[PDB]
């Protein structure tokens, strides 16, 4: 059975992807992103949709699991999906500047305003993407941040979060936070995923060499094929 | 019907893929190596082969077929194969470099020397991967690449070639040049695949903009599900 990570040992493992691995950023975030959509795809399928294309607002945080998002968003649009990006705070590094506009060039809008209140998000689209902290948060929760988490809490509609759902506590949870529906554990899960509540775990970021998998202890399960994801029961 | 793309057609869909849509090298790289690996434990399943492990010679050319061919090793590993990579010219770029050092993690060794007969490639290796030369060679064809497209000429295995057969001409083919059984085309078949001959044509690299598969008029076939290869039959 897989290991469930602690916020240092999850640190661990992305020091040596990057540096000792020499795996660069914008390529495990590409195959994580891939990864994300994939599940998605697979959880909720364009054709258990009541819309021709489906409707998904991707909402992108501050740090590279907003990154994530937007690779997210992008293979979404290419499997059929019809997504929009609220993307409020952006990095000023050319890695989030050139994923930005290769979501523009796939004709992808991007939200100037989060809608205010749960009802009118769960009118406009059909699914939720939180991108919005991965587990490199330690927190204080700051706005924009903290009023979009509270109009996610009464949606209707399903989220989906990447890594880790965004205002847990990246090894507790957080009972009284979001509760997403699908969550994404990318690499491997981490220690709050024990916590998860939705109907779909899967997880993804089919790139981790054996050699680390067996330092780490990581256990992880065999993808199928030649998947990206694994769902995990 | 898909579009075969002339050198000239195939060169500008690149420029504008790494400019305008500022996508970059190394993941579209990532993308298109990834569907290689794909494209091949589709085309040859680990089941239909009669070594667990099966065994996979990937000869990587001096330029970004070659990198192509290192994304797909390190991918085949994680698929369940036993890849061997022959790299004899490596570019003086941290790309290069950096995805090398990947390999080497994955524990996939690196050859110092070819086999000099095609009957020693045969008994070794059960698949011949081919990211020697890609879209943007116009020729001629030097030492060490010469002798060793002279040894894959000769092989009893099956050779896969990455998006053309390295010594066609990219447009004409070449009668009296390899002849892969797999053909994985990156973005949009080249007009020398119209000469291919092998059992089996795959389409991978599914990341184009349908902006720009509209303008250059692609006519992409539609992949199916979440899969990143689609095959030309
Ligand atoms: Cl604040
Ligand atoms: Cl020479």
């Amino acid at each position: 059975a897989v290991k469930y990570l602690s916020q240092e040992e999850a640190q661990a493992v992305d020091q040596e992807l990057f540096n000792e691995y020499q795996f660069s950023v914008d390529q495990l975030m590409e195959l994580a992103g891939l990864s994300c959509a994939t599940a998605i795809a697979k959880a909720y399928p364009p054709t258990s949709m009541s819309k021709s294309p489906p409707t998904v607002l991707v909402i992108c945080g501050p740090g590279n699991n907003g990154g994530d998002g937007l690779v997210c968003a992008r293979h979404l649009k290419l499997f059929g999906y019809q997504p929009t990006i609220y993307y409020p705070k952006r990095p000023n590094k050319p890695l989030f500047t050139g994923l930005v506009t290769q979501c523009q060039k796939m004709d992808i809008p991007f939200l100037g305003e989060m809608p205010p209140e749960p009802m009118m998000v769960d009118e406009l689209y059909e699914l939720v993407v939180d991108a919005i902290f991965g587990f490199s948060f330690k927190g204080d929760v700051r706005e924009p941040f903290h009023s979009i988490l509270s109009v996610l809490s009464g949606l209707t509609v399903p989220i989906a979060s990447i890594d880790i759902p965004s205002g847990w506590d990246v090894e507790k949870g957080n009972p009284s936070g979001i509760q997403p529906d699908l969550l994404i554990s990318l690499t491997a899960p981490k220690k709050s995923a024990t916590h998860f509540t939705g109907r779909y775990h899967y997880l993804g970021g089919r790139f981790v060499p054996p050699a680390l998998e067996k330092k780490y202890q990581l256990n992880l399960p065999s993808y199928p094929d030649t998947e990206c994801v694994y769902r995990l029961q």
